[PDB]
């Protein structure tokens, strides 16, 4: 069995291997990057997204989002307070601020120790899940925007048509922006691409472990857990390192730099935090491994978790028994 401890793998592949994305899925997935439930990608020294990021900052954020928490330092939850629009040069000389800019620090584990000490007591500002993209058009691999869609996937290894799109999301990040646990919508894969600024740090659980850590969330989170059996879903929980540890969850962590692909497999879950001033830009994608997870995807019925167009498709072929009560909660 390839990579049977789990760890996050990191893969350079040469620009004639940068060609086919399905293939070098498969690639990563023959040498057991899966079993991490993330892994980093490199590009080609060849390779760009855009010529320069010199002109991004007209971009809209219609809906910054204010990340408050409540609870305590290494178990707590988060909730997103609406903020008036502002451009993107807006926000970035708001990150930059005295009152957001990321500290002094001597290397990454300094700031991740400052991070989980701090998190807490600060509300960083958060420019989240901005339909958009920021590859070139003429960028022919790893384009985000270019992917094959999810619902041609299904098509494909199913038989069936069916409704909904597939685009791409832009982040824009500041110091101590987090992402709470998750897996994605439908136990999908996803994949980041860091365009510009500063790192973001990840944490994953293995695919094959993910119980371990929905069974601790239930613990922590009691009453959260009370009101819905896939509260997770919600994606407001966040649980440190250190508390992982003592409970004894299998996890990894690497640090994303710009430049770099992450991509996370169906059912990793995965949890980070932005270093500072940042724009990533990420997806869902589906491979034909994935359709088993689809199928067994935990569900979000209470109304919180309220998710796009397309994942009504989803529910409804791979999990017709589910299908009414989730609608329920959708509507
Ligand atoms: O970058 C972020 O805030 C969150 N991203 C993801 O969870 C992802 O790409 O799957
Ligand atoms: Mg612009
Ligand atoms: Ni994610
Ligand atoms: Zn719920």
């Amino acid at each position: 069995a390839q990579n049977p401890n789990c760890n996050i793998m990191i893969f350079h592949p040469t620009k004639e291997e940068f060609n086919d994305f399905d293939k070098y899925i498969a690639y990563m997935e023959s040498q057991g990057a899966h079993r991490a439930g993330l892994a980093k990608i490199i590009p080609p020294k060849e390779w760009k997204a855009r010529e320069t990021y010199d002109n991004i900052s007209e971009i809209l954020i219609a809906t910054p989002l204010q990340q408050v928490a409540s609870g305590r330092a290494g178990v707590f939850t988060q909730y997103h307070k609406k903020k008036k629009a502002m451009t993107v040069g807006e926000y970035r000389h708001l990150a930059n601020s005295k009152k957001y800019q990321t500290p002094p620090h001597q290397n990454f584990e300094d700031l991740e120790r400052k991070y989980w000490k701090n998190r807490i007591y600060n509300s960083p500002i958060y420019g989240a899940d901005i339909s958009g993209s920021l590859f070139d058009e003429n960028t022919k691999q790893w384009n985000l925007g270019h992917l094959g869609t999810i619902q041609d996937l299904l098509e494909k290894e199913c038989g069936v048509v069916i409704e909904g799109v597939n685009t791409p999301y832009l982040y824009f990040g500041m110091w101590k922006t987090t992402f709470a646990w998750h897996t994605e919508d439908m136990d999908l894969y996803s994949i980041n691409y860091l365009h510009l600024g500063e790192p973001k740090t990840w944490y994953v659980v293995p695919p094959e472990h993910g119980q371990r850590l929905e069974r601790l969330a239930r613990e922590l989170f009691p009453g959260s857990s009370r009101g819905c059996g896939a509260f997770l879903r919600h994606k407001v929980a966040l649980i440190s390192p250190t508390v992982l540890k003592e409970n004894g969850i299998p996890f990894n962590r690497i640090t994303q730099e710009a430049g770099e692909f992450m991509v996370t497999f169906p059912y990793g879950y995965h949890a980070g935090f932005n270093h500072g001033f940042n724009c990533a830009e990420a997806i869902n994608f589906a491979t034909p491994r994935w359709i088993d997870y689809g199928k067994m995807a935990s569900q979000c019925s209470c109304g919180e978790a309220r998710v796009t167009f397309s994942m009504d498709a989803f529910v409804r072929i791979l999990q017709p028994e589910r299908y009414d009560l989730w609608k329920r909660g959708q509507d």
